[PDB]
This record gives C-alpha cells, structure tokens and sequence, in this order.
C-alpha cells in the first residue's frame, strides 16, 4: 500500500528526469556568427559560422551598444536573427 | 489501491515511452565536435567538425568535470545537442 | 456608387495582402552578394557569399545608378533576387 | 463620386505593381557555371558555379555554335538544363 | 488466343512505363564523377565531383571494358548509379 | 498462335531485363570513409568522405578485427553505420 505509494512517487521523479533529457536534447541550437557591419536602419549584416553573410534582425532585449563590428553573436538557426552577444 | 495500481501502470508505460524517445535522441549517428567554451548560463559553444559553431544544450548526465574548451563531443545530428563527452 | 464603395473595399483588402506578401518577400534574412555583371535584359549576375553565381531578377525599387558591377547586395535567400544595394 | 472612381483608380494602379514586385520577388534564379566539353550526342558537360560538374540537356533555342568549352552558361536551376550562353 | 492477345497488350503497357522509368533514372542531369576502384563483388567507387566518395550500383549497359580505375563516369544525381562511361 | 506466344515471351523477357535496370539504377549508394578510432563501448569514430566526422554504429556481421584506424569503410547512406570494410 505505502510500497504502491513509493513507487508512484519514484515513478514520477523518473519520469520528470526523462521528460527534462528530451527537452534538453530537442532544444534547436543557435549558430555562431560574428558582426560585420551595422545597416543605417538598424540591421545588421553578419558572417556566419557557416560561411555566407547575411543581414539579419536583432531581439528587441539586446543592448545595440553591444553591437559592434567583430562582436561574436548567437542566431536563431532559421531566421538567422541575432539572439545573444557573445563574450 | 486499485487505483494506485493502475497510476503504476500508467506511470511504467509513460516511463517506457520516454526511455525510448531518450535513446533514439541518444543513439547514433552522432556528429563530432569540440568544445570552445562554456557560457556562464551553462551552454556551451562547440565547433562541429562540420564547420560552423553553436551554441547548445547538453545532456543532464555529462561529467561537468570533462565538459571544458578543447573536449571532444558527440552531438545530436539535428540539435547538435552534447549527448557525450568523448575521450 | 455602393457599387464602387466595394470596390474600393475590395482592392484595399487586395492591397493589403500584397503589401503584406512584399514584405516577407524583402524581409530579414537576407543573404548579401556582390554584382558580377548586367545582362542587356536587365537580368543581374551576381556572386552569393554562399559560393555560386546567379542571373537573378531584382526589385524595382533599386536606385539603377547604384546597380553596377562590385556593388553589394541583399538577396532573398530563396530566389536570390536583389531586395537592396548595400553600401 | 468621382473620388470613389479615382481611389478605385490608384487601388488598381498600387496594386499592380505589387503584384509586378511579388513576380519579380518569386522567380527563380538561373545558375552559372562553364561549358567543359560536348558530347558526342548533344549533352554537354558544365561545370557549376556550385562546385560539380554535370552532364545536362541544352534548350531548344539554343545556337549550339556558341555552346564550346569556356563558355559562360546559365542553367535552369532545377534540372541544370543550360537555358542562356552568357557573354 | 484471346487469352494471349490480351497478355501481350498487359505486357507491352507495362513493358512501356518500365521504359518510361528506365528514360527518368538514366536522363540529364547526371552528376560526373572518376571511378576509384571496382569491387569483386562488382560495385564500383566513385569520386564525385561533388566531393565525397561512393560504393555505387552501375546500369547493365554498361561496357565493363571501358569500366576502370580513372574513367569519368555520369551518376543518378539522386543513387549516384552508374548510368554511362564518358570519354 | 505461336507468334503470339514468341511475343509474350520476348516481353516477358525484355520486361524482365527492364525491371533490373530499374532496381539498379534505384539501389542507394553507401558512403565511402575511413576509421578514425574506436570508442570502449564498441562504437566507432569514423571520418566520413564528405567531411565531418560521426560515431557510429557497426554492422553485426563486420569482424570487428578488421575495424582498426585508417580502415576503408562504406556506410548506409541514412545512419552512418559501417556496413562494409573495404579492401
């Protein structure tokens, strides 16, 4: 009775474990470029880890201050937008 | 009691679905890469040996102790996700 | 007179939409090539940062005086068409 | 009333040239590489811009005395068929 | 007699679209690759032009004399099977 | 009568022939790379002709003695796994 208990409550951690590994493991990356250049309307044209150039949005949170030629940025990998600076 | 039963059963099947969908995210073909460096929110910055470089996420069940600039990596093929730390 | 006042409604609604078809059309990401040469049709050469060349459509909204061979441009990343002369 | 037949006017006017834009936006591109070599049986080898090389169809229209090694092509994007001889 | 009139109608339509598959995977655009070496058990490695390096399936008309280390051939863009030798 | 029966046998014979050029042309290739080292756990690092390198697995029926560095090996196209060492 209290063992059935036991069991549901490991049963539950378990299952919160494995449920935190999927959505860790399915999380999109986001691809490394470096800043190039900044546009006169606020996009900016960046080279991408992949190769290409490309001239992007910005998140509405990052500080254009940051935003400098050679500054290394983080992409979201399908519409390129800049998401983080990078140390 | 019954109903406790069956919240095993419920759970045991659950846990068994989430097992497999962890070893398929888990199992080759995984890509190599390299870590460059370690973000302080705990991502990680790796360069795939198919180029480009990422920021991602990592298994919960890496040895931290292994996971620094220069470690060899295993990557989910599509998040690019460290699913290991290679020797 | 109604007649016309939804008409009128009509090719708003029409405009809209187009307007809003234009603008994913030019939008962020947009890949950044250089002109190779002009074609007698009015057809672009260009040279993409991903590697290959292209005969490639532009908008009709590009300053031609700017149109020339080394300019830089942004292409849609689909068709390749030039979206913009960058400086 | 005259007003309603007029916006109707420029409606018509504005959204035609949408409408020429998003033509302009959604055609493919052509590729460029060079004619390597003519086969004994009309195919020809090109090498693309993209880096292979391909054995592809020639259009119709083409003047086949301009088709000779060296010569600058572009290609239906699709089935590399060589749709223009460039100059 | 019947019988056999019919048959010969169901193996001639089938007979026609086995033709038209056949036209499909031999036809432009073939990618041109070099063979490497052949195999005992008649499989053949090829050098794209693309790049990498295959173990490739090969048509039946093919001339095995002409099938050697060093000869160019032309491959399924899709299989990379060896559809002809070239010169 | 017994042209009849000549012609579904030819047919039946060209249709035949046709049916195998379609399974060859149809086969997919392996890919074509070379061992890199062996991890603890029986998985192997293999460097793949198209660039990257990837864990992988083996097939079952591979003498694992013949798996050492520098080892040609040809892979399913899909999951990387080592299906063939080469010679």
């Amino acid at each position: 009775m209290k063992q059935l208990e036991d069991k549901v409550e490991e049963l539950l951690s378990k299952n919160y474990h494995l449920e935190n590994e999927v959505a860790r493991l399915r999380s999109p990356p986001l691809l490394v470029g470096v800043v190039s250049d900044i546009l006169e309307d606020g996009r900016v044209v960046v080279k991408s880890s992949t190769g290409p150039k490309f001239v992007v949005n910005t998140s509405q949170y990052i500080n254009e201050e940051e935003l400098k030629p050679g500054a290394r940025v983080a992409l979201n990998q399908q519409t390129l937008a800049i998401v983080n600076v990078l140390p």
